[PDB]
């Protein structure tokens, strides 16, 4: 029933390898146990391996495979690798060397390379600390995407969305994004809406003008990331300059925005901004007593995930099964 | 209990007259009912007789006053003073004759010289068609750097703000405050939900950054209109740059905003923008089933309030015990 529920059945079925560099802390070994036992995902911890058996104790880890990033056999591959990334930003090769050292970036590095479906982290580290390997190493650019965070958020009794649950446009990363910062927002949020939630998504740019109600500066920004979108990706329902009622409520949808391809369905909801879409995702997790996932990162490569410092063993096995699940998308 | 029931409570001791000129929908004629029966005011309605009792039908409006601009005893003093007011912005005494022949500037009017102590509007106009006639008949207040709208929002079962309310920082109006206009709305916003909600107004400014914890020109600009604030009015807990769940939940308070006069209890909610106070507001409505009445103007010499085109008659009940609270402090 729970949408996390239905991410980690999901995982199951998928044979995704999700890499975990944290292996000095206990809450990483402990959702590993987990994982491997409850079939979620095969495992790959970065570490030290006599240090590892020494901190896990009882825990059943030998199903997953330890990588050591001073003895792996490909460690010169993922130095190079590193070194022609960062080449022209003042990185030189014995620079890559020492920072190819750090368990977290040889992980991403082992996502960037096939190894490794994704990456799961930051349990033990800051959030920008956990970015910006994810950033420099994994960083996409073929298209229509742009690294960004996102939401999942289930409203308890609520007829709108996709049964109470919707996805939130950058409530936690992209502080300032352009116009085309949004309308790249907005297609790879109907891409993770739908393998996420499994239903099609309905894309509203939201405002407080619904059609042409008000006009300013900030409402000709979100038109004109709805026009940019639209042409981006024609194939998904997007609907631009919205008011979150005239977005998710039929009967306002029938005055304010009549025969629209989103107004009164939409389940993604695409902010003008960080302070919006922060502030949205704050007033209906505490508010409305929404469920919150996130910040769950989109617009990578290869899916790497943030964690809470404070999240429990429990929040780390979940964290991997929507890594898995990301992974389904981003096939071969 | 219903902030409804609250501001329709101490609106009832009150003894205001509303005009309502939005007598052509339904929704104003079926609010007037209840309001005349609820002994919350009197009521002028502004239209045509004729057409409001076949509108009306099963409705009680008896006790109502109806006033045709077209037929008033008073029309050319009406007339004469938006002549006066708009003369010498292009407007011909014929001119006038035409515009004061609508039902909502006439009803402005009414206020500005004495007939009614405010007016509600909005449930079939634009807001700027609203603003209009309030901004050039009744203009700003005296002490007012500036005219802005607000939400009272009352959140069912919630444990935050002052019983599950909050007033929200213009979501109606002002679309891009500068940082000096975000300031003195949160100043003037905090005395509006002293007088309206009845408690301590505890202001915190949105953002999605709480104290540090992220930077940028958004950032910037959310703290200097702290310090801004906390300067035009020392006496008021304000505090800035906070996250929405620093500013009402104590345990995030705790860490995020440790010491602070606000954090954890916060009850007043100033935005950075339309974008986000409009958004906020409407997913509080409908996504938290929050009870919402607005947007409601300040910094007026005349309680003249705005109404959502999809407002429910209730609505409208509501916003017409705000507006007689509001006439209350204007003497």
């Amino acid at each position: 029933v729970t949408f996390l529920e239905k991410i980690s059945e999901r995982a199951k079925k998928l044979n995704k390898t999700i890499a975990l560099p944290e292996t000095e802390d206990i809450r990483t070994l402990q959702a590993a146990a987990k994982i491997l036992e409850r079939g979620i995902a095969d495992i790959v911890l970065v570490g030290n391996e006599a240090d590892i058996k020494a901190l896990a104790g009882d825990l059943d880890l030998s199903k997953a495979k330890i990588v050591d990033p001073k003895t792996y056999e490909k460690k010169d591959e993922y130095i190079n690798a590193f070194y022609e990334l960062r080449k022209h930003k003042g990185i030189t090769l014995e620079n890559a060397a020492e920072i190819m050292s750090d368990y977290v970036y040889f992980a991403v590095m082992m996502a960037k390379l096939g190894e490794v479906d994704g990456v799961v982290s930051g349990a033990a580290h800051s959030s920008s600390d956990t970015l910006r390997p994810a950033v420099q190493i994994v960083k996409t650019a073929k298209g229509a995407a742009l690294a960004s965070a996102f939401f999942i958020i289930s409203v308890p009794d609520c007829e709108y969305g996709s049964d109470g649950t919707f996805l939130f446009a950058d409530s936690g990363m992209v502080e300032m994004p352009s116009v085309e910062d949004v309308a790249n927002i907005a297609v790879i949020s109907a891409k993770t809406f739908e393998l996420l939630v499994q239903d099609v998504p309905k894309v509203a740019m939201l405002s407080y003008s619904t059609k042409g109600s008000a006009k300013s500066k900030l409402t000709e920004a979100t038109i004109a990331s709805t026009k940019l979108a639209q042409e981006l990706a024609p194939d998904i329902a997007i609907d631009g300059e919205l008011q979150v009622d005239a977005a998710i409520v039929p009967k306002v949808a029938a005055s304010k925005a009549p025969g629209s391809p989103v107004a009164g369905k939409a389940n993604v909801f695409i902010f003008p901004d960080l302070n919006c879409g922060n502030i949205a995702y704050k007033i209906a997790q505490r508010l409305a007593k929404a469920e919150a996932y996130g910040p769950i990162t989109q617009g990578l490569a290869k899916p790497i995930n943030d964690l809470s410092r404070g999240c429990s063993d429990e929040d780390i096995v979940g964290a991997v099964a929507i890594t898995c699940v990301q992974a389904a998308a981003q096939d071969k």
